């Protein structure tokens, strides 16, 4: 029995990584994902310069799941480059880098000081096009011109595979609109489907308020809310974009949630909410609950389910 | 404590209706509907043709509330136009009736039928703008240059106030911009927010399949899914239209719920997923449940908390 995944020249251990914000923000935070049993991790979406992201309180716990406006809180790109360059143990897993930031000229500036350290070290660029929690900024990835000039810019100035965040569509005619974009850009090579469920809110009965401060309590859900959302994300680009990866995030808490993505078309899966509840023990758990839905079921590889979700 | 609604010249008994689409296709869905314990009732988002709607199955009950592609099964326009005419019970409580069109064309010709039945017995239109199962037809409230149009081809044909059902939005940006479409159009008295999570996806892990027929397994989520953007919704338009109501659809389970849609501003509360579990008996336990809560907080009246949430 494997849960081993060969993509983008590397091979992976499992496919479980973190999402983009959860562990993975300070040199402490990555090491305690990088001793793991994760097949991967991904550091915090970056920007130009350091940010102490939003006010307090900016992140509530909810059952179904969490909402947040932690505001991109991040030790500025300098810092996750020297991570990727000089910290990382590489022979342990591979490494994504998430970067974010708030203009195509913050960004372009930014994926070139990667160029150099994909080159010697092969970090792995993910590019955020659905920040919600950034006060004035729109999510990107909701303007498909604003998208198209991110994608060739970005393109230009990186010059080398990279992948997408994506934030949750809803409508038939926006997965179709947002294929036909990501597809016109042969170096996006993964799509990570999806980022938070954006603005939702969360008001608490007893004293009438809402639970978070910023934005007036409009925040990012995920958890339990998003599972069904992002299942349909991963299944709509895994069909429009074949020429892609797919990478699912939203709403795993187990292996069943984990085998759903699979499912569906994912080749990694990424883990959030469920991560800031249980901790980094969370993978190990992760894979054990894989593996036995797998022998339950007689598959010896991921390979042998991944993508064949049957419709009727 | 008083539960009653005085709006659009009514009285309403309370602020509870069906969502629509539930329990109100049929002349029996009606009558159920009518002796109930709700304030109002809606009919059927409706045709000018009638539709038997997607095939089978199309509708399945979920742990955390539901997915459906019914595909608008309904009598046809000229049916509920006879049940407002001649069959519906006004001394009982106010009739909405849905209107969804599959074109700009088909809502002009169904709207133009009701004005001569409003004019008489006071039937309120609801505009849907944002019917997600239906293949090959976005929704129109993600378009605001259609969204546009119908509301000025609309308001031109039927010439009375009526309010709209959205879909709903998940960025600040979209907020603003369909807000100020509407904010063009006096006609409209009220906004609903919101209609399902549009091509949200279930699949089973005993038999890998999905739990629906229809578009590959996409349908709308309903239920506890979407308390948090619909409550997000309801605010965003409370505050951005002042000139205008705003009808709360989502999530709503309990008295507790509803608080929350009044809380952030909902005149009228819409039930579907639970109405879909339970039966008309809800409305009874709504009822209580509410007044409950009111009599606890010492409010006499919705008026006294109605859109008055507190931020941070
Ligand atoms: C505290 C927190 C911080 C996050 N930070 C980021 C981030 O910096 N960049 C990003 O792309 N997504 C970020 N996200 C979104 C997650 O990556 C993920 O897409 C979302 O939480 C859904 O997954 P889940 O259901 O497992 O939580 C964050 C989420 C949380 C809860
Ligand atoms: C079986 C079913 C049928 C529905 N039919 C309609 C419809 O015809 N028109 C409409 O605008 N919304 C329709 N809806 C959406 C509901 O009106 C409502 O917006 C949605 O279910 C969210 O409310 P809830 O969380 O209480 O279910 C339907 C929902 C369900 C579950």
């Amino acid at each position: 029995m494997s849960l081993k995944v060969n993509i983008l020249g590397h091979e992976f251990s499992n496919p479980f990584m973190n999402a983009a914000g959860v562990l993975c923000t300070t040199e402490e935070d990555l090491r305690r994902m990088t001793e793991s049993e994760s097949g991967s991790l991904i550091g915090k979406s970056c920007t130009l310069a350091p940010r102490t992201g939003n006010p307090e309180p900016r992140y509530f716990g909810l059952p179904l799941g969490s909402i947040n406006s932690m505001g991109l809180p991040n030790l500025g790109v300098d810092f996750y480059l020297s991570y990727a360059a000089q910290t990382h143990d590489y022979s342990r897993k591979p490494l994504f880098l998430s970067m974010s930031g708030l203009s195509v000229e913050e960004s372009v500036e930014m994926v070139k000081k990667l160029v150099p350290i994909t080159k010697e070290k092969g970090t792995i660029l993910e590019l955020n096009l659905s920040a919600p929690n950034v006060p004035g900024k729109p999510q990107v990835g909701y303007d498909f011109d604003t998208t198209r000039t991110y994608l060739q810019k970005v393109s230009e100035a990186y010059g080398l595979p990279f992948g997408v965040k994506m934030p949750p569509y809803f409508d038939i005619a926006h997965f179709d609109m947002a294929a036909a974009v990501l597809n016109d850009f042969p170096l996006v090579k993964f799509i990570t489907c999806v980022n938070s469920i954006g603005n939702g809110l969360v008001i608490d009965p007893a004293n009438e308020t809402v639970v978070i401060k910023p934005k007036q309590g409009f925040g990012g859900l995920g958890g339990k809310y998003v599972l069904p959302t992002a299942l349909a994300n991963v299944n709509a680009f895994f069909r429009r974009c074949p020429d892609k990866l797919v990478f699912g995030c939203g709403g795993v808490y187990s292996g069943e949630e984990a085998f759903l993505h699979i499912l569906a078309g994912a080749s990694m899966v990424q883990v959030g909410t469920a991560l800031h509840d249980e901790g980094p023990i969370i993978f190990a758990r992760l894979n054990k609950e894989l593996q036995e839905i797998m022998t339950n079921k007689g598959y010896k590889t991921l390979d042998e389910f991944r993508g064949r979700v049957k419709t009727m």
